[PDB]
DNA sequence: ATTGTGACGCT
């Protein structure tokens, strides 16, 4: 009853850019705007692998992880932009820099947690309190929410339905109670409209967002009405929303754990989890996961928005599939040097921009015929931003994997160099 | 022959 805390203390948003790499390329090349297009990596093998797809191209069935040649079968007029290649590998610098543009705008409104190259969580609780006190009890006009959907409304064309649901929501609002969670979410949504307007004005990029009381619901909400819209998921919307929500749609349950929840419990949807005790869930999935699942199926999650705008690691990876797998010593050395040169460039720029230095270098490899994505992972000291030294140390750290009696065997199908353990400088 | 990352948990 009164003592069952409902996890309505916070206002959290998740902002995620729409078809991000495509928008970056469309901004640079106006011929690509408002067209079916996609961004690929490489080009020789089946036209390259697609990593981002405009919404126009998605209507033809083009998806991420498709080969461009196959996508062209679905979409013969598909336009393609290629990721930059430097030193024989994909170079994602243009998109990392675009990301920083967006992150810097978001950071003006509130402390953010970078969650990927194109998305961040925002803790808006303090900003909402400030705005509520500034409103001095003034109601909230629908004009302030021009791109907001209220999940689960209306009850009882697309734009018309959106505005009907928004009117139902706004007429139901108790504007006098500065502590109403629903009001707090609404004011959050007003701020997020302003944030998304600023992002689009100042970068040209459109994005969607979710507003709810925690990160998992905010991330789920964001995807409900993409592209170029934001979605408010209130605490009261959760039972209906979860009643037909496949468990795999929830962040962290899209893999083996979610499959085991489904198989062991004999359920399909998030809402069915409510019928199990906390102890039952802890028994099957462990104490942490069990407590998390017990609260999350009731809409409650406590994971904080971490104050972290910069990546915690800076890494460089390249696959060598099939007959391109590295089978000589000179090959492994040359590719370790290419990787180290890109790493050195990114680290030197990171030091100048962010006043920090990495102190540990992680070397990861895959060997041909190995089932695992990473065969060996070994760390050494990173004492100097020098590509030649980083590559020699990575080699020193992996060389005892070679079983040849000049050659390399088994051949290497992946190299990975990652700088970690940053320290102020 | 999805590839290139990046966060985080387990032991
Ligand atoms: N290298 C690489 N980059 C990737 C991969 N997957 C995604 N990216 C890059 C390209 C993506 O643009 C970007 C952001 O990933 P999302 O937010 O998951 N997708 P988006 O913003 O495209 O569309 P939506 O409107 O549905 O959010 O990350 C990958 O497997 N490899
Ligand atoms: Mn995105
Ligand atoms: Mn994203």
């Amino acid at each position: 009853g009164p003592h069952m805390a409902t996890g309505q203390d916070r206002v959290v948003a998740l902002v995620d850019m729409d078809c991000f790499f495509v928008q970056v390329e469309q901004r640079q090349n106006p011929h690509l705007r408002n067209k079916p297009c996609a961004v690929v990596q490489y080009k020789s093998w089946k036209g390259g692998g697609i990593i981002a797809v405009s919404y126009e191209a998605r209507a033809f069935g083009v998806t991420r992880s498709m080969w461009a040649d196959d996508a062209k079968k679905l979409c013969p007029d598909l336009l393609l932009a290629q990721v930059r290649e430097s030193r024989g590998k994909a170079n994602l610098t243009k998109y990392r820099e675009a990301s920083v543009e967006v992150m810097e705008i978001m950071s003006r409104f509130a402390v953010i947690e970078r969650a990927s190259i194109d998305e961040a969580y925002v803790d808006l609780t303090s900003a909402v309190q400030e705005r509520l006190q500034k409103l001095q009890g003034q109601p909230i006009s629908a004009d302030l929410l021009p791109s907001t959907y209220i999940e689960g409304l209306p009850q009882g064309q697309k734009e018309g339905m959106r505005k009907q649901g928004l009117f139902q929501w706004l007429d139901s609002l108790q504007i006098d109670n500065l502590t109403s969670p629903d009001l707090q979410l609404t004011v959050g949504a007003v701020i997020v409209e302003e944030m998304r307007a600023a992002i689009e004005r100042e970068t040209g990029f459109q994005c969607s967002a979710g507003i709810s009381h925690n990160k998992v619901l905010a991330k789920l909400a964001c995807g409900l009405n993409k592209p170029n819209r934001q979605t408010l998921v209130s605490h009261g919307s959760v039972p209906q929303l979860f009643s037909q929500m496949p468990i795999r749609k929830i962040r962290s349950l899209g893999g083996k754990l979610g499959a085991s929840v489904i198989e062991i419990l004999g359920i399909e949807y998030m809402g069915e989890l409510t019928q199990f005790t906390e102890s039952q869930l802890q028994s099957h999935f462990g104490e942490k996961n069990g407590s998390w699942l017990y609260a999350m199926c009731r809409g409650i999650e406590h994971d904080p928005v971490k104050p972290r705008q910069l990546p915690k690691t800076i890494g460089c990876s390249k696959n060598f599939p099939g007959k391109t797998a590295l089978a000589t010593r000179e090959q492994v050395q040359w590719w370790l040097l290419q990787l180290a040169q890109e790493l050195e460039e990114r680290l030197t720029k990171d030091r100048n921009d962010n006043d920090r230095v990495a102190t540990q270098l992680v070397v990861s490899i895959r060997v041909q015929g190995d089932k695992r994505l990473s065969s060996l992972r070994r760390c050494c000291a990173l004492t100097r931003y020098d590509a030649h030294k980083m590559s020699h140390d990575a080699f020193t750290v992996i060389k005892n994997c070679n079983t040849s009696g000049t050659e390399w065997s088994p051949p290497l199908t992946m190299l990975f160099l990652c700088a970690t353990k940053f320290s102020a400088s």
